[PDB]
């Protein structure tokens, strides 16, 4: 997905096939992904609704009675988070459903996002009170959020990237952190807002640690920092840190409304860290020459974090021009940390 976004989407119905021994239901391929459907549903090249794992669905009995038992209490509200699952050992993930049960949707295309129209919102896991702060405003319209699509949903665009170049890093599994710069004002902004200094803010507390403040004056360049905080009482404390740090994973220019390459922001990472600016980055892995499938590429996913003896929550792709980018997340992480 992207953020909230395309959590419910219009797909169509890949390569069906029986699923042993049990008689009323099949495998269905949706794009990279594979899902349990019941006989009678689909065909191959039927439209249906996808709605993607970490969807959460409300409970209603009337349009969504398959997930009747599956429901829980989230936010105050019964209604079923879509995970990862197995039968008999067989992956299904997400939720795909035939066009007969929504007739309000009869005139959507296959890659219309239907999320905010069925009210299907994202499920996310418990945040530790330094992690939310005040809130001064808007995540700025100026920079871009950090959202990454998944593979799964990328097959074509696959294909249309074979031969380009990309920088594989590390995905961490912390929280979303943007400091910048625009003329005479700097800030700090969490995944969704920007944010109020406090005495106890994990962002802010981050960002002064490091001078990334002072770091951006220094630059004197409209720009955002980008990068994942991660340690203590953050999304379980993957990689075992004592308090928490910064890793950088992206710098977005403002004036240019577009991200620097993987090389320009190398060179600027060296030039903050030169400087007396210690700004850590993600883990960079070697460059990858796209010639995979979706299916290679998730078998990537898994392997040692920052920590090299835990394992990683995946890996992010970004093309060497900064302009095409992707999430590999490991399904086995997925299933290890039920959680989160
Ligand atoms: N090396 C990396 N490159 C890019 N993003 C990264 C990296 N490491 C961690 N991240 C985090 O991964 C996110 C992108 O993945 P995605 O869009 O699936 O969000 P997410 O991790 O599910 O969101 P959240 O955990 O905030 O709910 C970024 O928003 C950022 O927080
Ligand atoms: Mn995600
Ligand atoms: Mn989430
Ligand atoms: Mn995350």
């Amino acid at each position: 997905s992207m953020g909230v976004r395309k959590l419910a989407t219009i797909r169509t119905a890949g390569e069906i096939t029986p699923i042993a021994g049990a008689e009323a239901i099949e495998c269905c391929h949706v794009d990279g992904w594979t899902c349990v459907i019941k006989k009678g549903e689909f065909k191959q090249g039927d439209r249906g609704v996808y709605f993607e794992i970490d969807s959460f669905i409300k409970e209603d009995n009337d349009r969504y009675p398959m997930l009747s038992k599956q429901v829980i209490d989230y936010e105050g509200q019964r209604g079923t988070r879509l995970r990862t699952a197995r039968l008999r050992g067989q992956l299904s993930q997400g939720l795909f459903l035939p066009m007969d049960r929504f007739p309000e949707l009869a005139s959507n295309q296959v890659g219309d996002d239907v999320t905010e129209i069925l009210g299907i919102t994202k499920w996310e896991p418990p945040i530790s009170t330094n992690l939310s702060g005040e809130i001064l405003g808007e995540f700025p319209t100026f920079i871009s959020k950090t959202d990454q699509e998944r593979v799964q949903n990328l097959i074509p665009q696959i294909e249309e990237n074979k031969g380009q170049k990309f920088e594989v890093t590390v995905k961490l599994d912390g929280s979303s952190m943007t400091v910048y710069r625009k003329d005479d004002h700097i800030g700090v902004c969490g995944r969704n807002w920007e944010l109020r200094e406090t005495a106890t803010n994990a962002q802010w507390h981050a960002a002064r640690r490091n001078k990334m403040i002072e770091g951006l004056q220094f630059l004197n360049r409209n720009l955002a920092l980008q990068g994942e905080i991660i340690g203590e009482s953050i999304q379980g404390n993957l990689e075992k840190l004592k308090g928490q740090d910064f890793y950088l994973f992206d710098i977005y220019d403002i004036d240019k409304a577009q991200y620097l390459t993987p090389i320009e922001r190398q060179s600027l990472v060296k030039q903050l860290n030169d400087n007396g600016f210690t700004v850590k980055h993600v883990p960079i892995l070697d460059d990858l020459e796209l010639n995979h499938t979706a299916e290679q590429i998730l078998a990537m996913a898994d392997g040692p974090s920052l920590n090299k003896n835990v394992k990683r929550e995946g890996l992010v792709f970004k093309r060497l021009d900064g302009k095409f980018s992707f999430a590999a997340i490991s399904n086995a992480y997925l299933e290890k940390h039920k959680d989160r």
